[PDB]
């Protein structure tokens, strides 16, 4: 079996898979596609309807919450959050904390002036973030954003949002959401690209509070505007009808699994088994505080990076696809979603162990 | 069989959705689908190269228009176009004769004044445009836009475009293109979603020409900017990759079967065809100038419409699928794109006719 680690676009559930592939061409009888099949079509909103009934079920999305499925990914998000929520405040406070943490804040320049608030600090050589309680935010502020987990740094902060009433937390899922449980009322603004842990590529998942609708800016694009998508029930226009269609059987996958609370338990045992195998080992490291460890991103460094290229080499060959590191990080990353078995995260450790042996 | 008659999502050639099937699990010897291999990957990048040159070749675009592929379908872009060449203008012009052709309008308002003209004219009854010759430009106009086909009215607008080189022309060619062979030179921007007559939805094709490159209003979220798409080769972010892929898949089938030229040819007898049916029967009516009829979309209402629910019953059973018109216009609706053999158009115009041997 071929175990993929890649980031994103990442592995999907091998049943989920299974069965978009026999029901390519005739799906629900049909004798068509559900790509071939129009939007409006009651079929199709009963699937997509299904998949946002799934979508609250698996983490109890309470009803002032709307549940948005739109194009562009998690970076038109870093366009949308400030045309939609900004109001008429010129000010939004920004935590920076890792890549997509600072990404976000340059897209957002361009419609405010953003109070950028350095998170990072580094604790016994180990990289870790500061906690929510010691946050810098300002008075005028529309919003405060940030980032719960960094895909590249393997960053990633589990803290549980207290600001009170006063404050609008957004924030950026796309790597981390239905991977734990979390407390959506705590949020304004949740989003995520499906590509990571959800789904394929090309949708994109946006859970607002109803009262911050209605303060778009004009020159927000319509088919951004959260407003519009939640009174066209994210059907303004056409949408990416395959992207919706797999997200509904990942959630049924999930929902058939145990929900995120079991999700929550063997994302704990895979990361407990390759963390543990890099702290045990001298060849391989990790140089994150245990506190910020991401359990979905995991990066690290060989102690001989001269070998990086045959462990590429050996990995592949031994069915381990996708373990290069980031390119501005080089170094090595395997990504292990929920779509990743334990029996997975099984044989990279296996063959990690088998290379330090042979190598190290 | 069953053919479906859906105007977007629409039919997908036959081969190109066998090959997919097949290849979903385990594309390209790889052991994993095409969705969960990463946009970074050599495997895909050669996959997207592959994917302009053909569409390159099959619509002759010279070295001085770029290709990008972008989020948002075609409503995305009418907020994108305005984001992006109205440069330091504040006014463009707008020729109405359709449904699309006012929705972009309605969304331009949001970024500028644009001056709006009705080529909208009824000839004997029947629905026709005015020619180019006759369409009012002004002077300070940063770009004129025109959507050349109707796809809800079932009009079309096959004249060149033939204005000053001042002039900068942007078409919506979202359900028309590579239909039949059109001269790129003459526009400044061309795009279209393809859910119609390309791939499935989700992916969006634009072609501009470089010199208008440089000019993005400041609000412009990044994932539309015209220059950001381009110095990334439309991989600013991660994109819809399966999108993408079946995109390659269908211009490939396309040079497999002679190109725009003989899709054209094709498609010149699969509208005689049909729309001869039409005219020669009293129990069918369509109103739309020969010199304006679609090849596209054929919308057609019944001289009874007390029948409307039964003729949708039995070209069901028959199958024949999504013969329904438009919610606005009402009646009925044939969408024959590329995808749609002359076999299928012709179980289309002999069941009609039946039909009213028994009905009418
Ligand atoms: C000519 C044309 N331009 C733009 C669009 C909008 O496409 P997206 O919704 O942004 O992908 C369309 C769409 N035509 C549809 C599919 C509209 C259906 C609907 O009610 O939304 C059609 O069936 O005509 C164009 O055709």
């Amino acid at each position: 079996q071929i175990f993929n680690f890649s980031s994103g676009p990442a592995m999907l559930p091998a049943e989920v898979l299974k069965q978009a592939q026999q029901e390519l061409r005739d799906w629900n009888g049909l004798g068509t596609s559900v790509m071939e099949v129009s939007h409006r079509g009651k079929e199709f909103i009963q699937v997509a309807e299904e998949a946002e009934k799934d979508f609250r079920d698996l983490l109890n999305v309470p009803s002032n919450y709307k549940v948005l499925f739109c194009h562009g990914g998690g970076r038109g998000q870093f366009a949308a959050v400030p045309l939609n929520i900004l109001g008429d405040k010129t000010t939004a406070d920004y935590v920076d904390a890792g890549y997509w943490a600072a990404s976000a804040i340059k897209e957002a320049k361009k419609y405010c002036t953003p109070n950028v608030f350095d998170a990072k600090v580094t604790v016994d050589g180990l990289r870790a973030v500061k906690p929510m309680r010691e946050w810098q935010l300002s008075d005028n502020a529309a919003y405060m954003h940030y980032c719960p987990n960094e895909t590249i740094d393997g960053i990633a902060i589990d803290e549980t949002p207290d600001f009170g009433a006063d404050v609008v937390v957004a924030a950026d899922f796309s790597s981390t959401i239905l991977s734990r449980p979390i407390d959506v009322s705590r949020y304004g603004v949740i989003y995520a690209g499906a590509q990571k842990n959800i789904g394929p590529a090309g949708l994109t998942i946006v859970i607002v509070r109803e009262d911050l609708l209605g303060k778009a800016n004009i020159a927000c694009p319509s088919i951004l505007d959260y407003s519009i998508l939640n009174d066209n029930g994210s059907m303004f226009n056409t949408p990416p009808t395959f992207a919706w269609y797999l997200s509904g059987l990942v959630f049924k996958w999930l929902k058939a699994n145990g929900g995120v609370a079991e999700m929550d338990k063997i994302n704990q045992q895979k990361a407990e088994l390759l963390y543990g195998v890099i702290d045990n080992s001298d060849f391989y490291r990790n140089d994150v505080a245990k506190r910020n460890r991401s359990r979905m991103n995991v990066p690290f460094q060989l102690a001989d990076s001269a070998l990086d290229k045959l462990f590429l080499e050996e990995s592949f060959a031994a069915g381990l696809h996708a373990l290069k590191g980031h390119r501005v990080v080089g170094g090595m990353r395997a990504s292990i979603y929920n779509a990743m078995p334990l029996e997975g995260v099984k044989a990279l450790t296996d063959f990690m162990v088998e290379f330090e042996r042979r190598h190290g």
